[PDB]
């Protein structure tokens, strides 16, 4: 039994990747930050369709709570095999109108998260000797840039260099180490007239669905991906 | 009962392909050039597993003969769904010492093979309106260029190119375009001296090769229905090269 | 001192990057295929703002031809220092719709060039000791794709591609080897209805074209002795389009 | 117009040789430093010796209070920046599961924070002088393909490219162009390697050495150059081939 910590998997597509695992037979670590109602939510349908996981919680912003929680887990449940470090937020303005905290908090949660949800995963994760997976959630916002998100393009494209960087260093203890990237995608995280603009430079002329994003975590988790790692795969309708 | 197109499916990429995408249920073209045998081994697999699939057989540099086997497969059993293009040759030597054939036959191979082969399966693949898959075989050496390959290196890259131009043009029609990428493989394609698969196992952060199997999980992926938002992307599986 | 080859140098971009190279001192070879006036034009520029250059004629997609014509060169008046490999065509159409010809032209003429003209160049480079550059012209289609120009952005990439192998190669020997991608160049090539280049600007944040002289301004940096260590690139210059 | 051209990190190193070149090409030149003022006053001294222009200034670029106040002052005293040179960065590095808190931190505030320190304040005024401008951002290779022993380095480096990616296309309708220099291994203080870690090193570098600090300077000259002015939402790796 290989266990999969998902964060932020309450709503959207960590939800949807919570689902997808544990339907691959993965227990899943349903964590919250405060929607606890939706994280249980997500656990009822994981168990309802024959898999297992568990509700936990924690700040990915602080660093202390993410430490001991992490550890407690693993103390009572062995090592995680893997780890979808999928929580994030957006405090959009043009650049120059971008408050202290605006900047912060996006730095602070998106890529800070990185070594505060990773780092306490990675020595038992090699200690447990069965190889491992960790997913990271970027954003094409992340690769290409995008007006009025100068934060969290940085944040995003940041979790990119971090997630190349730990491939590298993990890839010869059969960890593999990966980004996914989706373009605009169907959750609860916009103007009418932003979403036209996106749109346009979508040759699918759609959003995407959780769903689809679970799909690709689905396959990075699988045996059969051992050989993929320090990528960033982008699902986004051809945006780019 | 969706049908797809695997060229070189009489060894390496192209068989695994072929079996793992028979196995996921599509019924399989396993297309050869000159190794029947080959092409009959991993069809006689397929069967032997509860597939579905049949021969056939042309050469991807041979424009007239892709579009008349082609338009005849299609007359006979309708559009493919599917069409992986994997057939690939390379001839290396340093540039200055490649010769004429070493150019031509790598970039008409490889190259021009996009155009002999998926175009005419397109308009078929429109026409049947199910949507569909396009996925080509680049390398590494495509992505960041390689030494002694210069040839390879060209019609690799403009392997992507053409990739990405398609995706966008059919993105609309619901048929992706993608390119699978591998770095360093196990099949009959690679010949090194230890001392060589040295060199190349020191960029390798895995340090070991793929398998065709490997290669083939990903087409798998690509293939399939959940997968229909991924299009104009090259995926690199080549154990952490770059 | 130093000569550098600019082929396409008749007008656009190569007539530009020609001018800016004569006046960073390098003797220009102003290659022209029919359009021998317009190669007099930019070479009667150079002459009168005290530049040095000569012409020269050939078909880039003829191997024989350029071979014959670059050996002459060479053995006249000693090897390239520089090869600006600029020639280019595009022949669009939807993917279905695209024919022999159209596939054909495009991939023989941009790609097919790297190895007719570049490879005649490389020996007598290296046999010269003075190092060298290479500057291949692909284009943001090159590295994206783009509508109705499979045929272009596959030998667009492919340029890509083959520059990228052969800088590893040469990296040793002095030699740079870079590829400049532009995006919508204000030239002849560039044929659109107001409609047309309306969407074309909607994805260019600076919502302009750049003009060959910018062009020919990436190409004067990559040519200078300061650019040493830049050397397997492609460097766009596309108003940010990406 | 007088244009001037604000050099973070410009006391040694890419920084001075940068400082050197842009004051060279004609443009004034703040020589900005941390803590090395006698470095600094190296670099203006031969600034000026050369028939060149600059001054000094000083903050701490993890330090936005300090960061906002200097170059506000600047900015009244002097007028706007036309270009901005944001290169001024630190290493600590160490394997993934041994960073420490302060080696994390420490690299994500100075390297990545910075761009919103030093950046922001620069921007308005910028727009207001009308006469476009230059935003050049220092990333590195280990920020494009990520180095091992350097997540924190990697993670900072990259978010450098997505910031300077994202400001070009809020900027590009505004004649300031945004783009991000990506050096390889360059001959300065910051490298400290053992011979048998150079080893290693150069051979990932096709050309077999180590670039020259006047080199990524000759590369920056380029961008911020008017001729340059289409050029934007780039990284530009100067590198040897390595990547
Ligand atoms: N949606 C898109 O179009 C899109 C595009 C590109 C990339 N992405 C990336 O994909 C990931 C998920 O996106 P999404 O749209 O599914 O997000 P979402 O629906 O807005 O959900 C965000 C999730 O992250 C959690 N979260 C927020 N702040 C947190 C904190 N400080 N600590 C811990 N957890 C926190 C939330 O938990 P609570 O509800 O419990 O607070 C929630 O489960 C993000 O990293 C995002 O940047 C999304
Ligand atoms: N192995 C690697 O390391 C590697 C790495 C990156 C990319 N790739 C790419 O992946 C693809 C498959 O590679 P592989 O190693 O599986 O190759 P392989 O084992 O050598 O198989 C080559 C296949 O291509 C077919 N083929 C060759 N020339 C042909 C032609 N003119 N017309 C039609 N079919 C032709 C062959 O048919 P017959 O045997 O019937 O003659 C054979 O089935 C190629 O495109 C290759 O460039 C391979
Ligand atoms: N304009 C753009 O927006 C744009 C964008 C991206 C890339 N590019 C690339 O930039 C390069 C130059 O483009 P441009 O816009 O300056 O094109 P242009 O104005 O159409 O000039 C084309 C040049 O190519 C030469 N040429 C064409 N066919 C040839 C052949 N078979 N052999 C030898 N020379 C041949 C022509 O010679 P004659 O005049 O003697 O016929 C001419 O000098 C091309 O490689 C193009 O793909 C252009
Ligand atoms: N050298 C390489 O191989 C290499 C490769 C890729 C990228 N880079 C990047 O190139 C840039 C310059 O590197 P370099 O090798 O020239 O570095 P260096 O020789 O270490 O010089 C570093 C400069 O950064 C300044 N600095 C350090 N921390 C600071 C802070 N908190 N606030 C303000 N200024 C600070 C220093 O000021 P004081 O001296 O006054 O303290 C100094 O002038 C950096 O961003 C670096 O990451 C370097």
């Amino acid at each position: 039994s290989r266990s999969v910590l998902v964060t932020g998997a309450s709503k959207g597509i960590g939800r949807a990747i919570a689902r997808q695992l544990a339907a691959d037979g993965f227990n899943i670590g349903v964590h919250y930050h405060r929607d606890a109602a939706g994280a249980q939510e997500t656990l009822n349908a994981i168990v309802a369709n024959g898999g297992n996981g568990r509700l936990l919680s924690f700040d990915v912003a602080n660093r202390e709570q993410c430490r001991e929680v992490l550890e407690h887990e693993i103390a009572q449940h062995g090592a995680w095999y893997g780890v979808v470090s999928n929580a994030g937020i957006a405090r959009d303005a043009a650049f120059p109108a971008l408050s202290n905290d605006d900047w912060d908090a996006v730095i602070h949660t998106n890529l800070d998260s990185f070594y505060n949800v990773i780092q306490p995963c990675i020595m038992p994760m090699i200690g447990a000797r069965q190889g491992g997976r960790i997913i990271t959630l970027s954003s094409v916002s992340g690769v290409m840039g995008n007006r009025g998100q100068v934060n969290y393009s940085a944040a995003k494209a940041g979790i990119i260099g971090a997630t190349k960087a730990l491939a590298i260093e993990l890839a010869k203890r059969k960890i593999t180490v990966n980004c996914i990237a989706p373009g605009l995608i169907d959750t609860g995280m916009m103007e009418e007239s932003a979403l036209k603009e996106a749109m346009s430079m979508i040759p699918m002329k759609r959003m995407g669905q959780a769903e689809e994003v679970a799909g690709l975590a689905s396959y990075l988790m699988s045996d059969i991906a051992g050989y993929v790692t320090r990528q960033v795969i982008s699902i986004n309708g051809g945006m780019l």
